[PDB]
């Protein structure tokens, strides 16, 4: 459940937070609109796990696996079982054009998977009654470390691993005024990834609905955003600030970017 009566936490023993000792001194851990930026070292997962378990939180994880992308499902699901929201209720939603091609992956208790053929006979209304949060990611990836409730919030975006240190002028936002995804050179907070975003079901549906309409307008105007859905997602998150921003630890490509010291963990990565 979400947004309800929250019971008291039990007695817990952990290191006292130090007011005069910054969490991380090498990175920004909070945005100008007071949304935390999630980096390793900023959170005590035991406290967060307690908070979300006491709420009987259910997380939905959605992926689209079309054509040859169905080949990525086995590794994706197997690693998700080892690193994604372990201990919490998880409902995987696999949208594919090849239902019979979905691998039979063994799931831990309290976790289930639904295969939706695709456009589809699945009404978004179902998400509202089955899960509390929705996490939307790409399938040609693998989890390599912890990805848990620390990411849960009404609406979150993830910093693109190739632009987290870039100035806004270098961001590959759609720069044509004729597009609904247009963002001028003097605007923009960060460059978010289209491949990893989420939040409450309500907020995720609001975002996808907004982008769907924006892309339809562009289509009618004979224009296609430079980076398609990702371009519109950036425009949306610029005008509707996310309540949490995930660091590049959450979507990295070690082949193209290595393992910088600023990244204490590589949690979700592209498959070579
Ligand atoms: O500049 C944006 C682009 O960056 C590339 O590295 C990535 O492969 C694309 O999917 C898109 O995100
Ligand atoms: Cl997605
Ligand atoms: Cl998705
Ligand atoms: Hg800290
Ligand atoms: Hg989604
Ligand atoms: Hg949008
Ligand atoms: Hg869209
Ligand atoms: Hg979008």
């Amino acid at each position: 459940a979400i947004g309800e009566f929250m019971v008291s936490l039990p007695r817990m023993v952990y290191p006292q937070p130090k007011v005069l000792t910054p969490c991380r001194k090498d990175v920004l851990v909070v945005t100008p609109w007071l949304a935390p930026i999630v980096w390793e070292g900023t959170f005590n997962i035991d406290i967060l796990n307690e908070q979300f378990r006491l709420q009987n939180t259910t997380i939905g994880l959605t992926v689209f696996a079309i054509k040859k992308y169905v080949a990525f499902l086995k590794l994706f699901l197997e690693t998700a079982e080892k690193h994604f929201m372990v201990g919490h209720r998880v409902h995987y939603y696999v949208f594919t054009d090849q239902p019979a091609a979905v691998p039979r992956v063994t799931l831990g208790t309290g976790r289930q998977l639904s295969v939706l053929e695709v456009i589809s006979d699945f009404c978004e209304r179902r998400f509202l009654s089955e899960v509390d949060y929705l996490v939307c990611v790409d399938v040609d990836m693998e989890f390599r470390d912890h990805v848990g409730v620390e990411i849960l919030t009404p609406l979150f975006g993830t910093l693109h691993p190739g632009f987290y240190g870039s100035s806004r002028e270098a961001f590959t936002y759609e720069r044509r005024p004729q597009s609904q995804a247009y963002i001028p050179k003097d605007e923009g907070d960060f460059y978010y990834l289209g491949g990893f975003f989420g939040g409450s079901v309500q907020e995720v549906q609001r975002l996808t609905r907004a982008c769907h309409q924006a892309m339809m307008v562009d289509q009618a105007n004979g224009i296609e955003a430079v980076w398609h859905d990702e371009s519109h997602l950036n425009k949306y998150l610029l005008r509707h600030k996310p309540t949490k921003v995930l660091s590049p630890e959450y979507l990295w490509d070690q082949q193209l970017l290595g393992w910088p010291a600023v990244l204490r963990k590589l949690r979700f990565t592209a498959v070579p």
